[PDB]
């Protein structure tokens, strides 16, 4: 198994089409012992996580919340066993009030709502790296979840502007990480059919989003040399195990596109 | 004259070694009649500003208060003329608290402090871009100042953080400026040794954090091809001048690098 | 005039449509002094270019010949007065053999052929800065002609490759230029209706090639905040004159994207 | 294993120091059946080769011979015998003339000399691709050795060019090869010490250039966060195993940095 003996903790799951999900399914088909966390509905998520191959502590993280994050370590530490500690950490977190996204003119979104979807999307990576790099092994690695927001887009508005952040706070946190001889690194995915992505597809935030969304993801998978298929994140959740795994050992701060290719071709 | 005729609201003066005090001197140089915003010591910024070589009304704007955005377009017309609009904008406007820079641990800096920052460096791009186009002429142009964060590096830390944010809210300014026939740019200037830089240098946010700009600075005239001179704003400002012109009528959601030619050599 | 008493060489005029030939009418229109050089056809580049605002001299120069660019310092000091020396380079220069580009397989491009279009569209760039910057006066500044390559597109091919190359020639070039107080930049421009591109649009290169460019373009349009217009060059005309003049003085081995801000925005 | 049952086909061994020596170690440790490829002192690496883990087949390719190219699948097949496809190709060639590297002036490069070196360094790498893409399964992986040369640096020269050309020959490799489900990338390693990087160390190419080239080093593992042992070249070894794996299989045109983390850090 790729990640056989390793311990990782896995963020971000709330149904079984987040890419947290999937992430979590591949990892321990190949050996790795998961510890989970999740937001808010707590019972949700363990009946959701019931389904996955092998059984894993579901430890609950609000991301904005600092007890939380201050028992963190302690919590997951009491998990996995005295003396054991992780060798890997995936954030698969991100979140944008509606105003920030969408049909809702981008400079409509008040401060109070871009700073609460930066905080959850870009902030608390370093949030968690500073809770849990106390409790990892040398060689291990963080990875975090990434859209590849270098240009402008339609629709994704505050979220790229996030992303943008996060990349930076990525490089960030790799200075950090080496001094524990830790990786960190991100993931740039395609765009994926999650519960969310549908509702804006279907109209949720509004019918000129919904078309922009829709042609954007229809451009991606015609320029990507080896296509892009929007409901199957297994090729994500494979990339995501790789920087998890010990095959990429110098390699850290960067970004690897697990996008079918679309974003190094123009047409 | 390069910006003849042409009405233009600078921003961001505080002293006179601010970069925006030597875009404000080379506008009115060019022919530019200006409008200038200050944030909080008005009798200050009016005393330092009365050095430029042609009057300029001063207006209050803090980025952070809704009722000064709110205001500012009336009060712009009012000091410019109703019937006139502006042909140029400029932002040179930001704030990182120290919590987010320096030899502070990057891991440490509160998020409340951290959000600050990003509101005043990065969101108020967009804030000021909302406040001023309806009030700009087709062919206006918008400029905001950038240190080129594509890199992470020593104790620039969350500051370089929000550079990326700002790098980012530009790309969807230029596309809201478009509607209005109007350009958004950002000049990623070389360091440039302003009041609260030399503080910095002088060891006020540390001395290892002091050591490492020190270092950086050095590090950028070497590699510069035509060198880098930290005690000369000029270039710079001359820069921001031709982004304001005519001359660069086809750029926009773009950054212009005034770094000696830094970024491009590795060694 | 934004280039009032500056001396200008201008590479690359070979119809009335060529982009050189706007470079050389808009520096003309500021105040320049040009001296021309012209591949092959000389009588017809002379009539051409008589269309100019104002007489200039009409040097031969191929690129590929060693003689011409050995003796090239000599007869621009010739043509503009010993103890005068140059303060501008236009190198806008390109050319790639039909099987290195349109419907020709990416893959039977021979290297013979390769090799020609990377001579002529890229090493050129150096040769010329050799051949020049011995008469170049402190200030001065050389320009090229870039088409943006980081991401691979269809029918471009070859074309794109040498683009590449170019890009890097560029950065090198600046080490060097740098050393007579020179700068040097590439201004990569939005497709442009040469007679050449029309060809092409006309399927001169196979139909699919055709519909590809031509499918290039019409999203360039859509994507671009400010529009772009491949029948207008007069924007990057514009471009590349203040490259030569004095407001950029602190950017060298850069590109300077004249686009309408395409490059940045995803869709 | 991580490569088990994979045919990969490996070029560029000529010693026990070449990168592509500890590539193919690598890959046999993980299960993957090899065919090697080989430039003039065959008999040289022959005896080299011995000295892996299993046995491989050697076939002889220059890759400027017309004639090895065009018979290389057929030589590659009767070697892993017919009905039977590679499942993987690795280039590990590069070459530049002396004239095009070190303490010769970059614009003293005859061009001749350069085009040897980009048809060697970048064509190639679609040469191999045209020659073995007809005997690749889907699921295939095609992997290339890039030194980023996304910024220029002293001594490199010529050699940074053909890599930036390599670069942008990839992202259309990676078009051709989609077609047959194949991927295609480049691993952009830090710098390793090589017999020939060795010598130019010791002054081979100049006292200046080896001075420079043992600065770039110094600083390289001084901003890897992970740190860079250029003496080491297993940890490149295994990313360039990673991209033959079945675990980026959503990745190509692209880039992996096996660098330590050096190149998104700026101090
Ligand atoms: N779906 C896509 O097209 C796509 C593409 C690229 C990257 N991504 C990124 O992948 C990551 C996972 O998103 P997804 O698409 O699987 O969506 P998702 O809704 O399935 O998962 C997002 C998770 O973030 C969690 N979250 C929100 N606020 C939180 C907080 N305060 N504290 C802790 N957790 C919180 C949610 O509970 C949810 O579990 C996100 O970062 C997303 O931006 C998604
Ligand atoms: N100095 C450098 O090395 C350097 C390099 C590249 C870019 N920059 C950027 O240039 C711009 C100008 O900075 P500077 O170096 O001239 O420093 P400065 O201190 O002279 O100017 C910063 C200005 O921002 C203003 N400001 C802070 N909070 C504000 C708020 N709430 N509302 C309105 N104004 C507010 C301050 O009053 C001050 O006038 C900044 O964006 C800075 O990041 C500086
Ligand atoms: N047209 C576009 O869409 C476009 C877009 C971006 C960049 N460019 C670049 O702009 C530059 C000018 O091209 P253009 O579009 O004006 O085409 P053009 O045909 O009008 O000009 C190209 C010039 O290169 C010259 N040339 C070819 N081989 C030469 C040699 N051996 N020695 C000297 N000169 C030689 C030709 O004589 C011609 O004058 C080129 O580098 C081109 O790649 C063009
Ligand atoms: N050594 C480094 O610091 C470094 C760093 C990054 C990338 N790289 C790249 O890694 C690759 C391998 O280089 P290396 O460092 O292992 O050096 P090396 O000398 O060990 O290997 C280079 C190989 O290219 C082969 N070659 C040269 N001309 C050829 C031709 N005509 N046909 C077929 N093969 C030919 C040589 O025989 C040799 O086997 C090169 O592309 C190099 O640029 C090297």
């Amino acid at each position: 198994g790729l990640l056989d003996g390793k311990r990782i903790l896995v963020s971000g799951i709330i149904t079984d089409s987040s890419i947290a999900f999937h992430i979590a399914r591949v990892a321990q088909e190949q050996g790795a012992q998961l510890v989970l966390t999740g937001f808010d509905r707590l019972r949700l998520i363990q009946r959701i996580t019931d389904r996955l191959p092998a059984k894993a502590p579901l430890l609950e993280l609000d991301v904005q919340n600092e007890e939380h994050l201050a028992s963190l370590a302690g919590r997951v530490t009491e998990a996995i066993g005295a003396g054991n500690k992780l060798d890997g950490v995936v954030h698969s977190i991100g979140f944008m009030p509606q105003t920030g996204m969408g049909i809702n003119p981008f400079f409509d979104a008040p401060y109070a709502d871009v700073s609460k979807g930066i905080h959850i999307s870009a902030y608390s990576y370093a949030s968690m790296a500073k809770a849990l790099l106390p409790i990892m092994n040398p060689g291990g690695s963080i990875v975090g979840m990434d859209f590849d927001p270098s240009r402008a887009m339609p629709a994704y508005n505050w979220m790229t502007v996030a992303k943008s952040a996060l990349e930076s706070v990525n490089r960030f946190v790799a200075r950090e990480a080496g001094k524990y001889g830790v990786r960190s690194n991100l993931v740039a995915a395609g765009p994926i059919r999650t519960l969310a992505m549908s509702a804006i597809v279907g109209g949720a935030l509004g019918e000129e989003a919904g078309a922009q969304i829709q042609l954007l993801e229809e451009g991606w998978d015609q320029r990507a040399p080896i296509g892009w298929n929007m409901k199957d994140a297994t090729p994500v959740a494979k990339t995501v195990c790789a920087l998890l795994s010990d095959w990429l050992p110098a390699t850290t701060g960067d970004i690897i596109y697990a996008d079918g290719g679309a974003h190094e071709q123009l047409l």
